[PDB]
């Protein structure tokens, strides 16, 4: 079960940093850089920043222990991005189409 489930994380990882999801993936590949995009007050606002390179390499590193553990930080991310910033901006678009993406595949996780 664990390592079914994982396999299907990995799937949805896969997924969203495929080129089909690419023009609105694309602000959440890396790590926000926070002083290359003005944003000075974003350490004081965003606790535990995550993005889909750490979640990579999450994954490969064998971190997560189960499903819960890796939809957790990918929905962190998303959450970083809402709290951030007002919810007309572009990058809040972009986030929530991704996030659709995220929880309908997640949703079939198998379960046993
Ligand atoms: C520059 C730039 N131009 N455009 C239209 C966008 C969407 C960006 C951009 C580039 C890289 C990262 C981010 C980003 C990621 C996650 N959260 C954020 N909060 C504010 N910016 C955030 C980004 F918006």
């Amino acid at each position: 079960k664990v390592s079914e489930q994982l396999k299907c994380c990995s799937g949805i990882l896969k997924e969203m940093f495929a080129k089909k999801h690419a023009a609105y993936a694309w602000p959440f590949y890396k790590p926000v850089d926070v002083e290359a995009l003005g944003l000075h007050d974003y350490c004081d606002i965003i606790k535990h920043p995550m993005d889909m390179s750490t979640i990579k390499s999450k994954l490969e590193a064998r971190e997560y222990r189960d499903a819960q553990e890796f939809g957790a930080d990918v929905r962190l991310m998303f959450s970083n991005c809402y709290k951030y910033n007002p919810p007309d901006h572009e990058v809040v678009a972009m986030a929530r189409k991704l996030q659709d993406v995220f929880e309908m595949r997640f949703a079939k996780m198998p379960d046993e």
